[PDB]
């Protein structure tokens, strides 16, 4: 059953993949990983191949491994990655490690999309109709994107969209400190680390990702952090009492109460043009409370997206059992853990 594999060097990295994979070529790589495009001659789909980077090197990385196979082999709704494979060349525990995952290709990203084509009223309904229901999906299963950006959203040439996460390297301070997209679509309180954070983190990231597909530009270009902050509440308006009270860092809301009070402005004088509609839905997204924030669930019953609401094609997901998160193991555990699942995957339905 095993499959044949064959070796090969790709900017200094050895390849062993099965014979099915050929064709193989370099997109980009980082610490957590290397990607190859590759051609798939048994299901006939162009592949991205993703070999991690020493999988097993230390407990975060062995934990970080164990996770991602499990989220990904859980995962499976049409707007949300597909697990195509799973593969090691090892032919057993002892010398088991190496791990490479593999899905659909994207090429084409919202990025691109945003920035070389015109995007109607309608074009903005369906991308953002579709980054809602697979968000429902993941928050079904108590799953957390957190880092929800253009970036991480494949768009098809029927405009069919996927949410991935192509981040092949750690999340740092320096990763996240000037003027960079990597903190441009982030929530508040998760940026600057105001409370314990809920699923509508990935919410804020949506609107200002609606947004920026309605003007065709950044929302909260902040150049830092805090140029971030003021940035968002000139928008939404600063915290009232009850806000402030939740935000459990005393260091993060006595920073606050220094800002000048500032009322939310009128949404239709900043997105002017935009379908009332659509202005109304961000409006319900852009709330500096998590908790008052639209979830998914509520946000596809919207009016904005009535040409597309189907509630009977818009599928949960089934239980997700994250209990490993609590769990203090050694890199061996969450090695032989690891292997099961690698062991254990069945492809889906060809295809
Ligand atoms: O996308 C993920 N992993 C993944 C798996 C396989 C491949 C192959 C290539 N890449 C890089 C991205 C890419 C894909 C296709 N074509 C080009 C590049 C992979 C990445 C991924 C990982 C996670 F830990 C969470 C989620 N989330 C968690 C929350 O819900 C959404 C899924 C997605």
């Amino acid at each position: 059953e095993r499959p044949t594999f064959y070796r090969q060097e790709l900017n200094k990295t050895i390849w062993e993949v099965p014979e099915r994979y050929q064709n193989l070529s370099p997109v980009g790589s980082g610490a957590y990983g290397s990607v190859c495009a590759a051609f798939d001659t048994k299901t006939g789909l162009r592949v991205a191949v993703k070999k991690l980077s020493r999988p097993f090197q230390s407990i975060i990385h062995a934990k970080r491994t164990y996770r991602e196979l499990r989220l990904l082999k859980h995962m499976k709704h049409e707007n949300v990655i597909g697990l195509l494979d799973v593969f090691t060349p090892a032919r057993s525990l002892e010398e088991f490690n190496d791990v490479y995952l593999v899905t659909h290709l994207m090429g084409a990203d919202l990025n691109n999309i945003v920035k070389c084509q015109k995007l109607t009223d309608d074009h903005v309904q369906f991308l953002i109709y579709q980054i809602l229901r697979g968000l429902k999906y993941i928050h079904s299963a108590d799953i957390i994107h957190r880092d929800l950006k253009p970036s991480n959203l494949a768009v098809n040439e029927d405009c069919e969209l996927k949410i991935l996460d192509f981040g092949l390297a750690r999340h740092t301070d320096d990763e996240m400190t000037g003027y960079v997209a990597t903190r441009w679509y982030r929530a508040p309180e998760i940026m600057l680390n105001w409370m314990h954070y809920n699923q509508t983190v990935d919410i804020w990231s949506v609107g200002c990702i609606m947004a920026e597909l309605l003007t065709g530009r950044t929302l909260f270009p902040g150049t830092d952090h805090i140029d971030q902050l003021k940035l968002i509440l000139r928008l939404v308006g600063t915290p009232g009492a009850e806000l402030l009270k939740k935000i459990s860092s005393e260091s993060a809301r006595n920073y606050i109460q220094s800002l000048t009070q500032m009322p939310k402005m009128n949404f239709a004088n900043v997105f002017i043009g935009a379908n009332p509609l659509a202005v109304d839905l961000l409006e319900k997204m852009l709330v500096l409370d998590s908790d008052k924030r639209i979830t998914a669930a509520q946000a596809l019953a919207h009016a904005y997206f009535a040409q597309y609401h189907d509630p009977d094609d818009e599928p949960v997901a089934d239980p997700y059992d994250q209990s490993f998160e609590s769990r203090d193991l050694l890199i061996d555990e969450w090695k032989s853990l690891t292997y099961d699942e690698v062991i254990s995957f069945v492809p889906p339905p060809l295809d």
